[PDB]
């Protein structure tokens, strides 16, 4: 029947049942249990899934249980303190999408201030890591997407252009999120929050309008808008000092 | 950088061999094999395609990569020990149809002892249970989650997320189809076109892909209807093929 509507009180009842199950099963190996995501922020919608995190004392612990009841869905991640802290301090290309977890933790069980430590680690990441992540995103994603749509212009298929344009808009949102060091609230709010930030690359707002309105059938206009955004990227990185090394033909 | 420039396969292969000689110079007899994959590996590279290369190392626990651009072209070279690579080649994730075509597109450039053939044999010999498990996980981890997201959109917005969400659902449906038929899509651009040509699709998937491929994603009510129809098709299809776990308990551990 798919996911059903639930109240925040019903979801918190489920969360506390899962907390008791975790403590019953894993005992003294549990350091902390938290709720994150929309429920952690107390902004869960009628149909939201449930996301929980556990900090384990066991070295190298890294597993998860993710299931449905037919009516709702739960994901519980189990990590050692060291593994969780390392993950909280790594800035990947999709950091603005993934690390909102650490700014939305609602502690429900904690034997020693562990979840507060995780939050402090996540918020204290040095500026250089975002600089590195931005330069990596330009090479690994945006430059690659530019080749993809330039291939489409000369040989098709234009049937990929709507999906690719969605992917380019999301990559630009990651670029903006890394620059401003902000984690988007939900996947649904990524594009709306991205285009409200200051110092956007030129052409990004215009590109996102096609994506947000769903008007992705004019292939020529999309290709022109993608090229305009790609040009805006170049000027923007120059403005903010996100300079990619292009000097080495083989960098090893 | 003016972005990716037009190149011929001849020009791209010239770059590939320059990279090969550097790899052999630097790592020497620790290099067991070097291959090209992707579109260049398939001899179907387009004018603007990037370059992807793989290196099998003899070195214990070797696992690194170099990914760079010259401003005109972009290269990624992955270096893995044989055991690490073969383990990766036999692991089936939700995006297996998108990642593992690599192992069916190897163009051998250097090979000291049948290593690249071994990689290919490992990738093509994955047990059926791993695809069954990956499909059941994909249903929970992505499709069920997406259903909650678009039902939230129906009742509280934002509809500005619906075109992107519909694209993501179509892609997840393509992963489901690719796992079921054991097929790896050639390129990112051909995922949906290849997916809808497979047999025995969940009901509603063709209609959903029609919105995504045409780019006509502005009618939110039509998208929501199409998504629910595909979600109904998922229920019927997974049940008919046995991609079903017991969901009766609130906590299954
Ligand atoms: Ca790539
Ligand atoms: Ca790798
Ligand atoms: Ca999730």
């Amino acid at each position: 029947n798919g996911p059903i509507i639930m109240t925040r009180e019903e979801r918190m009842k489920i969360v506390h049942e899962i907390k008791e199950r975790i403590l019953d099963k894993y005992g003294d190996d549990v350091k902390a249990i938290g709720v994150y995501g929309s429920l952690g922020r107390q902004t869960d919608g009628p149909y939201s899934d449930i996301e929980m995190m556990c900090v384990m004392s066991t070295e190298e612990a890294e597993f998860s249980h993710e299931w449905t009841t037919g009516e709702w869905k739960v994901e519980v991640n189990f990590d050692s303190e060291e593994i969780l802290l390392d993950y909280a301090s790594q800035v990947e290309s999709d950091w603005p999408l993934t690390h909102g977890q650490f700014f939305s933790i609602l502690p429900i069980y904690d034997s020693g201030g562990y979840l507060e430590k995780v939050y402090q680690t996540a918020k204290s990441v040095e500026a250089q890591k975002f600089h590195d992540a931005i330069c990596a995103l330009i090479v690994e994603e945006l430059f690659e997407y530019a080749g993809k749509w330039r291939n489409i212009r000369v040989q098709g298929p234009t049937t990929f252009l709507p999906s690719l344009t969605v992917q380019v808009a999301m990559a630009g949102a990651m670029l903006i999120g890394l620059h401003h060091r902000i984690c988007y609230t939900t996947s649904a709010s990524v594009l709306t929050e991205a285009v409200k930030q200051s110092d956007l690359p030129s052409g990004y707002d215009h590109l996102c309008q096609f994506v947000m309105s769903g008007q992705l059938s004019d292939s020529e206009k999309l290709l022109e808008s993608l090229e305009n955004f790609w040009n805006g990227i170049q000027e923007w990185t120059e403005r903010h000092g996100y300079i990619v090394d292009v000097s080495k033909r083989i960098p090893f």
